[PDB]
């Protein structure tokens, strides 16, 4: 599928913390930036995610806030 | 303030597209990646955002999905 | 791509309301159900969406609440 | 109450996956479509949700993305 | 309807700023706190919201972050 | 940090329900109102949140729906 979401950031999975219904996937997207994703364990298994998997952090623009110092 | 949001990615404003109640801020976060953020115009003003401003893309972990090519 | 989101509902576009930076896409997903999606105008154009286009409503499970009468 | 959410889809609960703080409710909304909802276990209890209960999947329009096929 | 959303905060509308597809409703919920809600203009009209309307701010728990000084 | 999020509500932690990857922080914001927050356990530890901590409920405006009595 092709998605409307303005943010689709390629990266490699560096860790997966598993829970009973959800897990937290950490993605290295390069340049020293990491994105953490809290998603269902069902989706983590269905996508075959492992440490080292290539993937994308997918974020709708309306979910992104801006901060300043 | 210190925020629980797992994703707080430093970057520079590349563009601001203004609307009536919301606008879209594009952040260059390095490594060739940019993040687009849809936020209220009042917040864009209150935060003093301009092209070239230093800022952060702030994202709650429960807002991030994962995709794969699945070739 | 293949997306983690638990909800990926095929449907046909029945209306598009254009705004300044966002628009509202309405999808007929069958069974008398329609879904409205508020997304950026850039994504509406980049995806080539028109009335009658085939598309999908994509929703993360953590975005869905449950109600009862 | 009456809710602003543009998406309020009637359906029947077909499964509930219970966890420690959250659970996943799957709603059959007809036409071959199902909606999965991740919500707190306390909410599942307070609403008395069971397999077979009537309910609604409630989704804010700003939470819905659109996809198209890869070959479009 | 009765909603799963853990946050349902009673208040009065103190401001409505209208846009083309969305608007922003500000609700005074007491104690000096106001909650701003960005929702579709259709919902604003359909709920009959005006300055002075009684309403509720409804927020899913997974949408709420915590901050500290 | 200064956040664009239009909703930033001061309160005191009255409870934390811990899970394996997320927890639920209940914040008393006064006037009889509470805010519940489902966030990662890493964040709860990273902010040192405990019962009695002063904190803020932070909500993006696009995350808030409005309801009315019918």
């Amino acid at each position: 599928m092709k998605l409307s979401a303005r943010n689709q950031l390629a990266g490699k999975v560096v860790s997966i913390k598993e829970g009973a219904v959800n897990g937290i996937v950490v993605l290295d997207i390069g340049g020293g930036n990491q994105i953490s994703s809290t998603i269902s364990m069902d989706s983590i298994r269905e996508l075959g995610l492992q440490v080292g998997s290539d993937a994308y952090a997918v974020i709708k623009a309306t979910s992104v806030m801006i901060g300043i110092d």
